[PDB]
């Protein structure tokens, strides 16, 4: 049943990653580039934490273990995957703001 | 299914309707901002938010059902519906960021 | 699991489409608009492959033909939904870069 903690740990870490990435984007918008870079570093860490749980989840099935699929679990997987997506495009927003500061 | 739709099977359709409209409002807003139509963009974002709220109502009921031990039937459509809801939230959140970026680009040139 | 090859195929096509789309963004970022545009055609071709799998998943179920639900399937659907959104917003980024070029 420890495996049934997977959804919670996914949501918690993914939300943390998503939060860091958006914070990074806001810093970049305000011209605080050092703070933006740091937040992204932290976002990368958080997505790593989340991935540990996703990997175990996928390998569990691969391994032949039966997993009771719930809405919560599906929702947890959406959190991680959307977090990865937010982080990837946030990096592009950050990069664009850096480009714009270069010109004045 | 096409032969018979159960009451529970209504949830995915409702989530897709509202989430889809949320995503549509967000993209409409993005497109407005791109044209320098900022007030129309701001208002479409409000409607995006409202549509996510309506979708969210079904979400809470769905999660809580499970909490009660009321096992939901997992289907492709339900998974897809969940994807759409979470997608709408992501699109709205980033479209906000496109809109702000378009406002900044106006502020300069 | 002969139908369980579909998740694998969804993941592969979607992942490649996402990569293609990101390639396009980086090209446009470098001022390489021809390469960007070409990268997006490839993204669209790969999205279509995965999308075709998904339409059949949804339609078959509507017909009463039940699919075996697994973590990998759910994962596969996440890959497509996010690939679609990345492609779509990468296109918005490409437009932003083209915009910045045109003004100078
Ligand atoms: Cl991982
Ligand atoms: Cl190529
Ligand atoms: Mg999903
Ligand atoms: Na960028
Ligand atoms: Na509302
Ligand atoms: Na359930
Ligand atoms: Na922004
Ligand atoms: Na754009």
């Amino acid at each position: 049943t420890t495996a049934e903690q997977i959804p919670f740990q996914l949501i918690l870490n993914s939300g943390n990653a998503r939060s860091f990435a958006m914070e990074a984007l806001q810093f970049a918008k305000q011209g605080k580039m050092a703070e933006a870079d740091e937040a992204m570093v932290k976002a990368k860490e958080a997505i790593n934490e989340a991935h540990h749980f996703q990997t175990e989840l996928i390998q569990s099935e691969a391994r032949g273990e039966k997993t009771e699929i719930s809405v919560l679990l599906i929702h947890a997987q959406d959190h991680l995957m959307n977090a990865i997506t937010v982080k990837e495009l946030a990096a592009e927003f950050i990069d664009l703001y850096k480009k714009l500061e270069a010109k004045g």
